């Protein structure tokens, strides 16, 4: 049981895949209709195209939820999160679906409310706009009234970078103000302070009140160290960060300008940042921008530097999903395949390509390399003659005929199969000049004997082809450029000579 | 003791001896000076180059009488028709000077103006326009009274065509009617006519009736010859009347005479026979003796008639005539070695070379005949002088590039070729051709000494410091290459990035 309209969306998707626009339809659609198995098959295929899109995760889950089967909602949530890790908004929508949709009867949901906050930060909190994420995470651990969870979330925090570091200083201090010291610290970490004054100094409640005052202000004095140096390494990057204008996924296309600015900005954290930083701010100009091969392949470059297998995950994550057609990246790819030593998956990656994309140039031309380069040459062979056998344009074949008949000749010698193979291509088209060139270079590069009578037959059939062309002329031409170089009597360069002017004349008449 | 100008006019002859204009003033200069020896000097060299211009020998002549130095007229007019024996003007000069200048008194004069007749059509009188040569021979012949001789001068020139046949005709006819018959012939001719009169079947009627009958019996023979000779002149109106200047000039023809000429010659060769033919071939050489096209036919011909006078007409033709217009040269040369003397085209060759200053197609035969008959050394020494030489620096690349190609796959030494190769680079360093054949050259050999070999080939292509497109389409080949053999991929991955870089790098500037 299904929508009526809904095959005919659908079959959009199912031939353009990467026609967004066809998914946009479809899913207001399924929305609109609201029927449930339906916009499960839809969202799922759609997902897998194009995860980095987090609204329409949001709007999955919100209609899993209205028709009251949360259990699938929460599986959507995480799902969503497995593919981008990286959307704030996508965390705190699932923070707050489990506010929804909690029974605080149960001790657990707090423990598993914990669990996700600490995931969402050491997943996402190091972007530079994760501040509301952090802010509910501090209101979260005040109003259960733990705020010595609180001082451990502003310690973590104020060791990070964010667009407003400045509101998240004025609320620690504020919360230092109007708080007790004894609840903020673990013992130990109050203890020690207040040795430390002693150390300076070398029941009385008024002389407490001067005791607890001066921990503020020592506490202060630190932390406002500590956040003049994350100033300081914010203002590095205030002008780079606030250059980017979308710093979420969208099918538009991006400017150049901000192409420039993400660029300039890796590289900037490259240079300083920690390795970590650089891999999150990757991963971030990998989720905007998804659709630029470049980046993507600087980041395999970046991820070779650290020898590790992840560029293998990155390549997949670029060629599997998002750019599947642009070749230039699956081709990189195979080149890093074959460079590690895993071998016939490159050939894997080849045959699915070829396989989505009706055959291309740089596609069989490495397919073949590869063949070749390895030994397995009769697959090499295979692969032109299949390559000629379905070719679409008569030039097109004669391309691929000549690749084969270079490749045979130059590397497994037999040069009468060569022969046979542009012979074939010539009875094919007979017309493009290419095959006969290749061919005479060939018989040349022979000695002047075997193929010295060949090369006089490549020349004849070359000039009294079937229909006259001022090319033949130019064969004339090098006939007698070749025979007054080299020649056996002078007897041939004479009637080679006449064959020339009857054709200047022959020409002239027509 | 020479005229004042003179020089001047000299150094232009001195200059461009074929500004046949520069002649023409110099020659009324000499003339309105009345030089002698000056006009000797000039008319000599200037005949030498263009003779078949016959009124200027005729004007020599003139000088030559009007300073009374007889002996040397006649010199001259020997000279002119041993150098054109087809000018009737020309023969018809000699003989009414002769006329002018001889002493009846001497029996010898007679005879010697018999033999100059008789040379004169013996060498022209079968020009279609050699009408008053034979009349003034008819004429000659009749005021001397041998009415014999006058009769075998018909009988000779009826045999041939004419503009005026039927003047000719009418002559012969008006001939027999107003003298004796008894005169006209031999005896013998007389008496075998008489007996023939017997075999149809004193007295003055009757020898009056023999008479006429025997003077209307030899109309009717020389009727019946002359209808003959008539059908052959009909079929040869058209073309002969086609010709518009039967005489050499040096404006150029329009190429309808040029088709004339050449159909009309054509025909004769058909039907004329071989000698008929050969006169009006050397006809056709005179008038529109510029164009090689002809002479060229001439030598084609004269080769099936099996004779050296190709040879002949070669020099006539190289020597003479265009000494510059290379095809003409090229061929004699080639035939020179059809024969088998050899070192004689070898020596044309170098003769038309010293002329016209080094040209591609002299260089080029040059080498392949001392290539083809094995003198290698003398081959690549050829070449040699040809880099020494060059003006041009793409023309000592050329002439390199084809002493590689010979070096190389003639006289193998690979090596060698390279290493000229690069000569010609570090001279040139900026033409494609060269790097192309190079490339071609190391690729002909295995793709392994020649892979290092191609890489540092690609590598100054790539590295060259030409900021040209030219650059980019060798990145594209070095990369289309190594994609159709390569060692191993971080070669090709490393070429493409220096491909993009480069890509870049030309697209900012």
């Amino acid at each position: 049981d299904f929508p009526p309209e809904f095959e005919k969306f659908w079959k959009t998707v199912e031939m353009n895949p990467q026609d967004f626009t066809g998914w946009v339809y479809l899913l207001q659609y399924v929305e609109q209709e609201n029927h449930l198995m339906a916009a499960r098959k839809a969202f799922d295929k759609f997902f897998v195209h194009y995860p980095y899109c987090y609204g329409y995760w949001k709007k999955y889950a919100d209609l899993e939820k209205r028709h009251d089967n949360i259990k699938q909602s929460d599986e959507v949530y995480r799902r969503g999160l497995q593919a981008i890790p990286l959307s704030v908004d996508l965390w705190i929508h699932y923070i707050n679906f489990l506010k929804e949709t909690l029974d605080p009867g149960d001790q657990e949901t707090n423990t598993t409310i914990r669990g996700t906050f600490e995931h969402a930060v050491l997943a996402a909190g190091t972007d530079f706009r994760s501040d509301k994420l952090w802010e509910m995470y501090i209101n979260w651990e005040n109003e259960q009234g733990n705020l010595r969870e609180v001082t451990a979330v502003y310690d973590r925090i104020l060791g990070i970078p964010t667009q407003l570091y400045s509101h998240h200083f004025q609320r620690f201090k504020e919360h230092v103000q109007n708080n007790l010291p004894r609840d903020l610290l673990t013992g130990e970490q109050f203890i020690q302070l207040r040795r430390e004054l002693a150390s300076v100094n070398g029941t009385d409640p008024a002389k407490l009140i001067t005791e607890i005052e001066n921990m503020r202000h020592r506490i202060i004095e630190i932390h406002q160290e500590m956040f003049n140096y994350n100033e300081h390494e914010v203002s590095k990057r205030w002008t780079f960060e606030e250059g980017i204008k979308r710093p979420y996924f969208h099918v538009k296309p991006l400017e150049k300008a901000q192409l420039k600015n993400w660029k300039e900005y890796l590289e900037f954290e490259i240079e300083n940042g920690t390795h970590e930083r650089v891999v999150v701010l990757f991963e971030r100009c990998v989720i905007s921008c998804a659709l630029y091969e470049e980046f993507w392949i600087k980041y395999a470059k970046y991820m070779e530097n650290h020898s590790i297998e992840g560029v293998r995950h990155v390549f997949s994550r670029a060629c599997t999903v998002h750019l599947p057609k642009k070749p230039m990246a699956h081709m990189l790819w195979a080149a890093f395949e074959e460079q590690q030593g895993n071998i016939n998956e490159a050939r894997i990656i080849l045959r699915t390509f070829e396989e989505c994309v009706l055959g291309l140039a740089m596609v069989r031309l490495r397919r073949v390399s590869l063949e070749r380069r390895h030994g397995n040459m009769e697959e090499a062979e295979h692969l032109l003659q299949d390559a000629i056998k379905n070719a679409k344009s008569n030039n097109e074949s004669s391309f691929y005929a000549i690749k084969l008949a270079r490749h045979l000749f130059k590397i497994q010698k037999n040069l009468p199969k060569s022969r046979k193979v542009l012979l074939e291509a010539i009875e094919k088209d007979k017309e493009n000049t290419k095959l006969y060139l290749n061919l005479l270079e060939m018989e040349y590069s022979c000695d002047l004997k075997q193929n010295e009578e060949n090369i006089l037959n490549c020349f004849d059939k070359a000039i009294h082809g079937s229909l006259p062309i001022k090319m033949r002329i130019t064969f004339s031409q090098r006939k007698v450029e070749f025979l007054e170089d080299f020649g056996s009597d002078v007897n041939k360069l004479l009637n080679a000579y006449d064959e020339h002017q009857t054709l200047l004349k022959e020409q002239d008449t027509l």
